[PDB]
Order: C-alpha cells, then structure tokens, then sequence
C-alpha cells in the first residue's frame, strides 16, 4: 500500500461511510496556497474511495458550498452518513452555521435543500456559549434510530448535541451540552459493543492537540476521559489534528491528516494538509489501544 495514499490535491478532516463494499473519505478541500493566505481555503469537498486499501480512486469535489448550497461560502470538515438510501454531507461554513447536503450517489453532485443552516446561532440550546466555534459536525445514528449531531470548538464546554429527525434535514428540540477536557474542535461520535465513545481534537494547553476520548454508556451523558487515540502524525508541524473512526471489512480504522506531501515539495504547510489512514486497535475493556501512524502503507 501507499504512503501518502492521495496527492493530487490537498486533504484535510476526513470522514469516512463504507457503501456498497467501498470506504469512501470525505475531506476539506485545502485549496493550493494563495499569497497573502492567512487562513484556511475551503471551498468544497473532496472524495477518495476504494474497495481493497490498495487503490484510491479520486471522486474530486463532490460539493462545493457556493455552487451547492443558497447560503453558504465554505465547507469546513465534512460528516458523511448513508441513511435512507441517501447520502448526507454536513459541514460548516467556517463558524457561520452548520449545513446538510444530500445526494443519492456517494459521489454526488450533493446539494444542500435548505434556505439557511441546519444548525445556526439561534438554534435552541446552543447560546449560551462564550468563544464557541460552531463548526465541525460529528453525525450519528444510534441502535434506536435516532440521530444527532455533535459540533462546537474552543472549549471543555463548547461541545453541543442536537437530534436530528430522521429526515436528516432538520433538528428535533433543543441541543444539549456536553464537556470534555480540553476539548477544542472535531467532535466525533460512534458506537461499539454498547458504548459510546466521544472522540475529538484537544487544544494547546499542554503541548500540541491530540485525538483523545470519552465512553459512556449513554449517547450524551454519563461520559469519561479515557486517553489518546492518535498523537501529533509525524511531519505535522506541531498542527491541527483532526480524524474520523470507520469500521470496514471487520477492522477499525483512523482517518486523519498530517502534512507529508507538503513537507516533500517544500511548500507551506499550514494550509495544505494530506488525508492519512491507519489500523486502530480495541483492548478487551473496550478503550481503545493509541494508534501507531505508519509511513510504508497499510499492513
Ligand atoms: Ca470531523
């Protein structure tokens, strides 16, 4: 297998469904460097797929929020879910509310129906928030069938969860609070032999963010620090961190970015990421073992 696995373009905050025998990733698109650049460039979203973690297949972009969407510039850290027989892309518009788009094609062209967020500011529940970042959907589908998203940043107590109906295109009550230690950003959600495992990227309070966790035995409450799923990647330049957990063929496996290809043709690296893949690991208590990143491909 490869090492980077995609090049072509930029790759950033992957997520990950598995359809039809396929993984498909799901990233922000980290347009090429602009000068002048202080911030991030990303417009769209792009797919890779296989069926064998050998070969990648390049989808492109499949959504692109000005094209795509009535009221949204940007495509921030996608969260993909198969439901319905539909494909829901959600995504933020850079902290200015939180979007769905849907497709029938896991390669789209996806299309957001809304005249504004799903989830905005003046969503019930979700102010009062001191310097939250309303970014980052983390969607999931528990046993019961319901669905919520999980979003927030930039603090222990800025995450938020909210249900979703089962439209997967509007929001049902109020969201709720949750708090994790040193929680900064990429909220993310699964469920495995009857627990809940709340994932994310900390901040900077005491070296550089790290993928760490929380179980429960219920879907936003009952939570407990566990540890660190993934370190800093090698060749990541002491950066943002940001990662999806998928099931595929019987493994589990981490998605995640680091800055390798930047890092080989001497360009910038802050804004120009590359997806990563590697095998993740439970212990017999069900936490999960740290993640080794590996630089020679998938064993
Ligand atoms: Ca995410």
């Amino acid at each position: 297998a490869d090492y980077p696995i995609f090049s072509q373009r930029f790759t950033a905050d992957p997520a990950a469904v598995v359809y039809n025998g396929r993984l498909y990733i799901y990233c922000s698109h980290d347009s090429d460097a602009t000068p002048g650049q202080s911030t991030y460039n990303i417009p769209d979203i792009t797919c890779i797929s296989t069926d064998d973690l050998k070969n990648w297949t390049d989808h492109g972009e499949v959504f692109n929020a000005k094209r795509d969407s009535r009221w949204a510039s940007v495509s921030w850290a996608p969260s993909i879910v198969y439901r319905n027989n539909k494909f829901y892309l959600y995504y933020g518009n850079g902290g200015n509310g939180i979007g769905v788009a849907v497709s029938d094609s896991p390669t789209g062209p996806f299309k957001d129906p809304l005249p504004g967020p799903l989830v905005s500011w003046n969503t019930p529940g979700v102010q009062p928030a001191q310097n939250m970042w309303l970014f980052d959907p983390g969607v999931f589908v528990d046993d019961d069938g319901q669905a919520y998203m999980y979003f927030g940043g930039n603090g222990q107590n800025n995450i938020r969860v909210i249900k979703l109906g089962n439209d997967m295109i509007s929001t049902v009550g109020s969201a709720m609070t949750m708090s994790a230690p040193r929680f900064f950003e990429a909220a993310y959600m699964h469920k495995y032999n009857g627990k809940y495992y709340f994932s994310y990227a900390s901040d900077f309070s005491q070296g550089a963010s790290k993928i760490e966790y929380m179980m429960s035995d219920k879907p936003t409450t009952g939570f407990q620090y566990k540890g660190v799923i993934l370190p800093q990647p090698p060749d990541n330049y002491s950066n943002n961190n940001h990662h999806a957990i998928v099931e595929y063929k019987g493994n589990w496996y981490v998605v995640y970015h680091n800055r390798t290809v930047a890092k080989q043709r001497g360009l910038d690296p802050v804004y120009q990421r590359n997806v990563c893949i590697d095998q993740m690991f439970y212990n017999a208590d069900g936490t999960i073992k740290q993640v080794v990143p590996t630089v020679d491909g998938l064993k």
